[PDB]
């Protein structure tokens, strides 16, 4: 109970969050989080969204999250294959197009945008905190 | 409740860091940090500066730190009354003006600027981490 999260991460709720250092395309951002035994940000509730919007209010830049879609006939899914809960947010940006490497979502000034996954952006990683979960 | 830092703060070393939610004058920024049992950022060492430069790499905004003086007849001091270590950074900007409410310093894009304290910036709060349970 004394060390929920490592240094340089942010503890919130049952998880730890990391501003990853690099600016990379979505696939490389995914690999970076996985290399840390973590995953790209998964917004699971309105409380999570509120937390992230507050946590990024010091920055105007985009941050990749773990949401992607091969083309518009597929659902938006998190990396674990679960869907975007429809009450959380409405993806803006490049929602009609199809790109060779897929479309991915980032958050920027609290709003969520679709973009060609080849864009280099910052990303947020998360992992479970070292505590006894409910 | 004996972990290093509260939820939402970044734990680094001996300290916990919090980015402000918005842009305010130095006095209001100082009071926010005090309300959190914290102070505005103090940069003690090159290692602290390296950490801060990385932490603000995600932003183009200015961030007040706890460095101020009333006019050029005074030394630059942190809120705790201790002096600035001069090797850390050049203080750019308005160093030699006398302003009615003093001159204060912010960091922006890794560079430190003196500015009239009544103008607004984001800010970084700092407080000592609780490490005895580690
Ligand atoms: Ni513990
Ligand atoms: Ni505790």
């Amino acid at each position: 109970s004394h060390m929920p999260c490592p240094q340089d991460w942010i503890w919130h709720g049952e998880n730890c969050y990391l501003f990853s250092s690099g600016s990379f395309n979505w696939e490389k951002s995914q690999e970076k989080c996985l290399s840390l035994d973590a995953k790209l940000l998964k917004i699971n509730s309105t409380a999570d969204l509120d937390f992230i919007q507050q946590a990024i209010s010091y920055s105007s830049f985009p941050f990749w999250m773990g949401l992607s879609r091969r083309n518009p006939s597929y659902p938006w899914l998190w990396e674990d294959g679960s869907p975007l809960m429809p009450h959380l947010f409405r993806v803006r940006g490049a929602v009609s197009q199809t790109y060779p490497s897929g479309t991915c979502a980032y958050i920027q000034r609290g709003a969520v945008y679709a973009e060609n996954c080849i864009l280099a952006a910052f990303s947020i990683c998360q992992k479970k905190a070292n505590l006894r979960a409910q």
